């Protein structure tokens, strides 16, 4: 059976190195997608060694109009790229007032803006083959503005969106769309530990996988009450309260 | 002074439009922003004849790094400006795969960084004075990922998180920061939306939700929410991933 490339976005440490050595030890070829280069041909090296598999390194500023195009153009012609791992380790630094204009733009831009373009690239060509398998690595803070770290985890709540929103879209056409949601990574979760819990609902496609998240129900409980607050939408007119 | 001044992004129809004709009624000065020079030209004439507030016209491409910068400056150095009506129009056209590279980054420049780096050149000022107000148009698409606009509903979900992080940041500090949440074939009259969009920002609202027919659902939601949270535990995997 074809084992599909994997191309992996932040992919010179952390979540995106971890994906790389999971994926290359499995049999899977990598396109590794990372502004640091150096810590990508580290890790590259001791892979091809290891695992025998083909590992392209790309070096890549995905803040920049031009590196992201080059990576949107390899997702669209390299038919050999069947799994994308949308994965940043961009977050926020400190409180709201700290951030200026810059900063916000590179922490859109690598979380939502780029992420959201990777996946348009890959899902037509998804579309065609119908197969293919879009992993966008969210986080649990999405839930929590009350740990201060306001436009990451907007960010992420964006994420979650798009991973449900490209289910629902690509689903049917034999795509399928994974939202993981790391701790916020005081004991935290190892690495290791992460990417293989992340893995385990992977392979049993489960659609939204919250390693941290102790009582699975919580999450359906989450959506129950989203889809229960819609089914009291009622767009003719304005609620009494408000007349 | 007396009534602050109002930003409005988006004042040349709809949503925007409507919010600049109350807020001049009420006696608010206005500074209307959007691309439509035209149709801002044409309402903000109208509303001086009428109203006789201060209305000042500002021609501004959000999309565009040097347009955008310009409204932030203004936000930064007007203080007489209390309020920013952080408001978006644009939505989005048919499914994913449709979407090119340029008109993802115009939906998310628009709905996403433009919103939020407007509350940011704000956010400073507002905290030196004291007090202001930040009100975010969202829209209940940010629920629902089944309507089929992914993208569109992705950056109000963005859009009601800023609001819920910045009320929580910026609240104890005297900032007032509301989130109104528009419907998506009989729709809303906008005089309808923007009306009980205002009754909720004189009551300093936080979420406000004018096509809900239970309010209690929200609160509902935002209790399933915190319910995730308090499973949280991240020293170790959960159990039924081994």
């Amino acid at each position: 059976t074809n084992l599909p490339t994997a191309l992996i976005t932040g992919a010179s440490s952390g979540i995106g190195a971890t994906y790389a050595e999971r994926f290359a030890r499995r049999g899977h070829n990598l396109v590794m997608v990372a502004r640091d280069k150096v810590r990508m041909d580290v890790l590259a090296s001791r892979l091809r060694e290891e695992t025998k598999v083909t590992i392209d390194v790309i070096q890549a500023d995905l803040t920049q109009q031009k590196d992201l195009a080059e990576v949107e153009t390899r997702l669209r012609e390299d038919t050999s790229i069947g799994i994308l791992i949308n994965n940043a380790g961009m977050g926020q630094s400190g409180a709201f007032v700290q951030q200026n204009a810059q900063s916000i733009d590179r922490l859109v831009m690598l979380n939502t803006t780029a992420p959201t373009r990777l996946a348009a690239a890959v899902a037509a060509r998804f579309a065609q083959e119908g197969k293919g398998s879009i992993v966008n690595i969210g986080s649990v803070v999405g839930f929590a503005p009350e740990l201060g770290m306001t436009i990451y985890g907007a960010t992420k709540a964006f994420v979650l969106f798009l991973s449900q929103g490209l289910n629902l879209e690509l689903g049917p056409k034999g795509i399928y769309v994974q939202a993981v949601l790391p701790a916020a990574t005081p004991e935290v979760m190892d690495v290791n530990e992460l990417v293989d819990a992340a893995l385990i609902g992977f392979d049993r496609k489960e659609l939204v996988t919250i390693p941290p998240l102790h009582v699975a129900e919580r999450w359906n409980e989450l959506d129950q009450a989203r889809q229960g607050l819609m089914s009291e939408i009622r767009q003719a007119h304005a609620a009494e309260r408000y007349l």
